[PDB]
């Protein structure tokens, strides 16, 4: 129950649980939440909030969709911004960016804080500094942002990005990172609508993986 049970996956790591896998952790307000932990990466502990994989899943997807979250714990998912805000509300916590290219070369990007808001401040991204990592920075020019999807622009262009280039982020004016974009398996002619993080491969090359998890600072 809510009285004892993990609030996070770092929660379940120290209980002794040290394989990757779906688990249930206790929210701020006691609602109970499956998450998939992330065990083995960079010591574990992280609760993973987004995963790509291979373009299985559409995440061309409205409001409702990110508020409520969408997707498969068997592949791809974006957890909900509901959760995350819950799951980021307390403490302070590291986020970690995981990507995988398609020539087999893995690429990473952490940051000392991360917070999403509530949905009044539309899901508004408070992010801490960058430490480091082979994928460069690609989000801190996303700080401040609000959340951003087709059917709603809070960016602060005067144009739509989330329709723009395809997806839904904290978009700016309108990004340096973009990975809930197409799926468009590596190089690709349009311009900065693919699964990019312009800091290491560019606005023309859509990874082939995509990982997004947070764990206590
Ligand atoms: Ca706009």
């Amino acid at each position: 129950s809510c009285a004892t049970g993990p609030r996070n996956c770092k929660d379940l790591l120290d209980r002794g649980y040290f394989l990757s896998g779906w688990h249930t952790i206790y929210l701020p307000d006691c609602r109970p939440l499956t998450v998939l932990c992330d065990m083995d990466t960079d010591g574990g502990g992280w609760t993973v909030f987004q995963r790509r994989m291979d373009g299985s899943v559409d995440f061309y997807r409205d409001w409702a969709a990110y508020k409520q979250g969408f997707g498969s714990q068997l592949g791809e998912f974006w957890l909900g911004n509901d959760n995350i805000h819950a799951l980021t509300a307390q403490g302070s916590s590291e986020l970690r960016v995981d990507l995988v290219d398609f020539e087999g070369n893995h690429q990473f990007a952490k940051y000392k804080s991360f917070k999403v808001a509530d949905e009044a401040e539309k899901y508004k991204l408070v992010l801490g500094a960058f430490v480091g990592g082979s994928a460069g920075n690609s989000l801190t020019g996303h700080n401040n942002n609000f959340f951003s999807t087709k059917d709603q622009d809070n960016d602060v262009s005067s144009s739509n990005c989330a329709e723009k280039f395809q997806g839904a982020w904290w978009y700016a004016d309108c990004h340096a990172s973009n990975l809930n974009g197409l799926y468009l398996m590596g190089p690709h002619e349009s311009f900065a609508n693919g699964i990019n993080w312009s800091a290491a491969k560019g606005y023309k090359y859509s990874y082939k993986v995509s990982e997004m998890k947070v764990r206590p600072a």
